[PDB]
């Protein structure tokens, strides 16, 4: 037997009746532009939130789990992020209160070619300045934060970038790896949050 | 900073202020044998069905089995060994099936817990009339017993004879307490 949920029904309709710059601002719910491996941009919608975790759904019904631009888990993709520990200590949890020099240590678990990998990541946030981004035809002033990350065994280091709304703290754009310095992910959050 | 999810929008469209015949699964919910409440299926994850109810309430189930509740007066916080519940394969159920698990719920702001043991026993064939459509079901009675304090009760589940899907269930939110009646309406 099979049931029909509202999320599936209205999600299908969205992709069956579709991006228009005016239609984006007309969508009542949050949406995002996803880019994997510098690949092609795909449209994702925010289906629901559980324990401060935002679950975004694509057309192929793949799922992305995040918290204020930070990627915490993925489902139904070629390669998936399986876990991120000590996520409650991520500075992005209070993006406006991030001080230059913020640090964070956690471990991640991700699959690569159906093989499980993991590593210990330590990073520091560095204020890169102010920047205005145009998203869905609107301007947004962002505090640009550059996260210098270093993992070990093997020793690797890369940089993630997070564009924060200087008034709400909401991340409007982010660039990060899905694993330890591997599988770049780009996300642009279209629906702006008010004060 | 806040976000707008599709569930938030569905809620604003249905409960934000006080229908029928919709393109998705729905359900008639009845608590403590009170008034019938209209519930809808919001989404599914990990084989769990998350229903949406008024006042930001939520009910999680799996083929007729209540597995959790949110934002209600008294909530079912957890049920273990769910993958072993016979309802998982309602058609493969023989008169005398058993199941053991622990439940966690909250009564009048107090948190309680208990280990449950039950056995299924056939109660006869029955035709249910749901949404003007007849449906032949295998009525399954479930004798559940616990201890400290000792207590037992009966759960009744209506399994579609051919589909194996529960279309109506009657059970307790907690140990022998808080009756929950659910009638599942197909999308059509």
């Amino acid at each position: 037997h099979s049931q029909q949920s509202m999320v599936d029904t209205f999600r299908a309709s969205l992709f069956d009746n579709q991006v228009a710059d005016q239609q984006i601002q007309a969508l009542p719910y949050s949406t995002m532009y996803l880019r994997l491996n510098e690949g092609q941009r795909i449209f994702v919608v925010l289906g629901y939130i559980e324990q401060e975790q935002s679950k975004w759904l694509s057309q192929d019904n793949a799922m992305l789990v995040t918290h204020n631009g930070r990627l915490l888990k993925t489902v139904k993709l070629n390669n998936n992020l399986l876990e991120v520990t000590n996520s409650g200590q991520d500075p992005l949890r209070n993006a406006l209160a991030i001080k230059d020099g913020s640090r964070w240590t956690r471990d991640i678990l991700w699959s690569e070619d159906n093989h499980f990998r993991s590593a210990t990541l330590s990073s520091t946030f560095s204020f890169a300045g102010l920047e205005t981004l145009n998203i869905a035809g609107r301007n947004v002033l962002c505090n640009v934060w550059q996260e210098e990350v270093t993992s070990t065994r093997p020793e690797k280091q890369w940089q993630n970038t997070f564009w924060v709304d200087s008034a709400t703290g909401q991340v409007r754009q982010s660039r990060q790896m899905l694993g330890a310095g591997v599988i770049p992910v780009e996300m642009t959050f279209l629906k702006p949050a008010p004060l």
